[PDB]
């Protein structure tokens, strides 16, 4: 079939606003998580989050913006970064019916949905809810309030999986492409940052509670001492291209889509069974003639999530298992942005010769024994990588990406 | 070139709880609209609602209904339909990385969302909210929630694309197949009915207002006295099978899916554009050379959408319009489940050789003339017909079913 590259990048994240900085964050092993008076005073026991550090006021036409929740607006910067990232111009993508978008979010945006509600509650009923509720609280938030400003005509959806939301996108895009049914299609997604919809983790006990003191050691995916992922918000984009039509306009490609698995556990509906996360590696790994040289773990910093994943990459790999590293550790887990943003950090790694470290490791969990957990900046000359995202409801995704040529 | 068929259906509407019931209230022009003292007490202007008419209240397992919101338990009754529909035993779907499941919601679950912000906000905070909620509220709760219990171990994800939700889910489905990565997929979605959810659309001023005294003539595609769609809850799922899979075991096929479009108009946020429907319909129709039969517009009655979804079919069809009705006139728009339902309308009126009549319409629309806009239910032989679903943000998705030989 159709082969599929990657020839632009934008992200907005807790560790960068755009692709320079999260390159230099990651060489340096910064970690973006910060202390959330929000979170604190909503009376939640996690007050650590991994919030984009950026002013968006005025980034978007009034007229766009007033239709978009946070995950929308991390989107859209990201999407703008990736389309001049990819050196496209309005005549080129915009009015394409073989250009498209698969964008989504985890959750949508609870703190409009919310808002609706308690305006409606109000005195002023639906005059204080206002006509733009909808398209910010509304599921496919993110594709919607994307394609339309982008002038999209192809493919325009979102993908919901859960932490594994924006990798299926990612995944689906590469789909589109392999059918022969778009040339392009913009992927990734994004997550608002609320206490609204925090809570809701908090109150599962999947957040981190132990190191509110401590903000940028809270997220230790791997440490003997996690307690829980550190929520996060941000977006990313990618523009995922036919082989042939990104060489043809000699676009900059950062590697090349040989793998995508999706696959279901069908097992516990907050817990990863292993077995799903085995056949979706292997998945993304059937026809990849070349050994992974990276893998970026889901590794939210989970009790039991951590240590399952680690064990079907033992079962996958044997003893040629990669190098391991769960950039959670520095920028926490951005749900529905999680699978766009570690594909991107994995892009940088590739594309940057350098394997970021998995930070926060004071005592590496008896149940990562025998794997090589990189806890320091690596410069190496990576030629294939995997990034792995596992979402409630026992949803897996993995892509596995490689560098094309010379 | 895998064909695709659907081989088993199963329904949770405003208009019947199975099959067999909508079957008599489609061929009745049954209304399943009702007045709502919900929508009323909320302050909202629409009180009216496709409501399911069903207490779920102990049909599905404790352990597993605590998960779920109710778009999810409305697509899990849909789906057990459906299982059982299309024959197949546990040995046969569950466990099997053959067998899929991509189905999803407009919206999640406003309700669970709000009643975590409510709970949090409260004196009991965490305690109220409980360990329940995210797999409530989150965008993919309606494939996490069925994917789980039902051992799904293929593909699982939610498409989210508001009003084009399971249409999308269907088409996802079915590219799955021919893709050859599943022989199976289940398909459709769920939509929670509530006004935390609804008063968002009365908000906008898309909802009908004008007929609260009169439910059952609240919509009316078509008329020209409409004014605003009708908000409805329930549950779809189809059974999407690959061919000779079906052969093989005997199963009974309603129809082979023989055209999906997916667009998008990269125009307006709330207003569909018309030339997205057209190049969606046009996509669908690629290949298909039987003629449409029967088209189940998206006839949400609403003033522009009515019309212009009309003026697309004009565009593609000519002087060769099909017959024509929108079900949602009896049914309401159920956003994210109106895909798969209507989907399933039109295959029972494939399958039992009848067209649902469009009622309500006292009035035809001057912009209608020179249409087969059906007002009667009509028994015909149909071969061939045709479902569009458009959502907010400018996504547009076409399904195309005909009927297999003999
Ligand atoms: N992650
Ligand atoms: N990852
Ligand atoms: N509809
Ligand atoms: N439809």
């Amino acid at each position: 079939m159709k082969r599929v590259v990657i020839t632009g990048l934008g992200i907005v994240s807790s560790i960068g606003n755009n692709q320079q900085e999260v390159l230099a964050s990651l060489r340096e092993g910064r970690s973006g998580i910060t202390f959330s008076q929000e979170l604190k005073d909503s009376g939640m026991r996690s007050h650590v989050w991994g919030n984009v550090k950026l002013d968006t006021t005025g980034l978007i036409d009034r007229k766009v913006v007033r239709f978009m929740s946070d995950a929308s607006i991390y989107a859209f910067l990201s999407m703008e970064q990736a389309i001049a990232d990819a050196g496209l111009s309005p005549e080129a993508y915009q009015n394409n019916p073989r250009v498209g978008l698969i964008a989504g979010s985890g959750g949508g945006s609870p703190r409009f949905q919310v808002f609706g509600a308690d305006a409606m509650r109000g005195p002023r009923g639906l005059k204080a809810v206002g006509p733009y509720v909808v398209t910010k609280a509304m599921a496919s938030g993110v594709s919607a309030c994307l394609a339309t400003p982008f002038k999209i005509h192809g493919v325009n959806y979102s993908i919901s999986s859960a932490c594994a939301t924006s990798a299926h996108c990612i995944g689906n895009a590469v789909e589109q492409i392999q059918l022969g049914k778009q040339d392009i299609v913009f992927a990734g997604g994004g997550e608002e940052l609320c206490w609204e919809m925090a809570c809701e983790f908090d109150a599962m006990g999947a957040l981190s509670t132990k190191y509110n003191d401590t903000p940028e050691k809270a997220s230790r995916t791997y440490d003997a001492h996690r307690d829980g992922f550190v929520i996060a918000g941000g977006g990313g984009m990618v523009v995922v291209e036919e082989l042939e039509h990104a060489l043809a306009r000699g676009a900059h490609i950062y590697a090349e889509i040989v793998g995508y698995g999706a696959t279901s556990d069908g097992a516990d509906m907050v817990a990863p069974s292993g077995e799903g996360a085995v056949r979706c590696m292997k998945m993304a790994m059937h026809g990849v003639d070349t050994p992974i040289d990276y893998l970026n773990s889901h590794g939210t910093s989970t009790p039991v999530g951590d240590v399952k994943e680690l064990a079907a990459i033992r079962e996958v790999f044997g003893d040629k298992s990669p190098a391991i590293s769960a950039t959670a550790a520095m920028t926490g887990h951005s749900l529905g942005a999680a699978g766009v943003q570690e594909a991107i950090y994995s892009l940088l790694m590739l594309e940057h010769g350098f394997i970021a470290p998995s930070i926060n490791i004071e005592e590496l969990d008896e149940q990562a024994a025998g794997l090589n957990i990189v806890t320091e900046t690596t410069d190496r000359e990576l030629t294939t990588v995997m990034s792995n995202s596992f979402g409630f409801g026992g949803t897996n995704a993995t892509l596995v990406m490689r560098k094309l040529k010379d």
